[PDB]
This record gives C-alpha cells, structure tokens and sequence, in this order.
C-alpha cells in the first residue's frame, strides 16, 4: 500500500547524486533493450561508466583488473533475455540491495547512500549479484570499507563538498 510505496520512494531520495544518476542511466539502458527489470548489474555497469566514485577509487587502490569487471558486466548484459516491458521496474534484488545499503549507511549515522554502501551491502549479501566477474567487489569486508572512509573522502567524486 501507501506506506510501502512511500518507503521505497524515500529510499530512492536518499541516494546521493552520483548513485541516482547511475540508477537513471541503468533504467535508460533497460528501456533501450526493452528489458523488464533493472538489476544491480545494470546499476554497477553505469556506476563504473561514470568512473569517478567510490568503486573506481577502491579498484585503483587495490589494483583490481577493471577491464575484466567491465567485460563480465557486458557479457552478463548481452546474455540477459528480453522481457517485454514498455518501461522497466526495479528488480527484487535491486530493492533488497537499496534497502540494505540504506541500513548500512544509517548504522554509520549517514543521511545519504553512496556507492561504498552498495558495496558494503553486496559484500554481506553476495547473492544479490549473479555475475562471476564481480568477485573483486567481494574482497573487502564492511569493516575495511568503513576504515577507508578518509581515503574515499579525499579521492571520490561522492565525497562531502566541504571540509
Ligand atoms: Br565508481
């Protein structure tokens, strides 16, 4: 009903501008391919496409083979079957990832969701993705991600706008 609808909408409003822009990009990509559901893989592809956020900073720091991650996401994208819809919806796994990322962020005292929170949610629930090439994203624990906040705040485009 109404309360559930408004809860899902409040969750979308909590996304920072980087993550929101990427989610819109994922929805646009789904529309061009006439796919019914926006998955976390569609979102991760668009996050990496923007390539200046928390994920890119971590990839650079920990020397992830970013090309192999991108190729795995392309492979996953091309292997997805068409599922007729004039307009896409968020997949069950995406609503779950969004909700868990907010819970990760809110437990840290944050008001907004950034890509590191989506990563934190993913590392604690690896089955939210069904793409083998995403294994580097599962290498850091939530405790490690939390400790990396000063580095992310110095290098990511998702950092605070003030000191
Ligand atoms: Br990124």
């Amino acid at each position: 009903g109404v309360n559930n609808m408004e809860n899902s909408a409040a969750l979308l409003r909590r996304l920072n501008h980087y993550c929101a822009r990427a989610l819109e990009g994922a929805a646009s990509l789904c529309q061009t391919r006439a796919h019914a559901e926006i998955t976390p893989e569609h979102w991760l592809l668009k996050l990496l496409e923007q390539g200046e956020g928390d994920l890119t900073v971590l990839g650079r720091r920990y020397d992830w083979d970013m090309d192999a991650i991108w190729q795995s996401l392309l492979g996953w994208l091309d292997n997805q079957p068409r599922s007729v819809r004039s307009r896409p919806q968020l997949a069950q796994s995406l609503n779950a990832l969004l909700k868990q990322a907010w819970m990760v962020a809110s437990l840290q005292g944050e008001e907004h969701i950034r890509s590191v929170h989506l990563l934190g949610a993913l590392t604690e629930n690896p089955h939210l993705v069904r793409c083998d090439g995403l294994w580097p994203l599962l290498t850091l624990s939530q405790s490690q991600l939390q400790r990396l906040s000063p580095l992310l705040d110095a290098q990511s485009d998702e950092c605070p706008e003030t000191l």
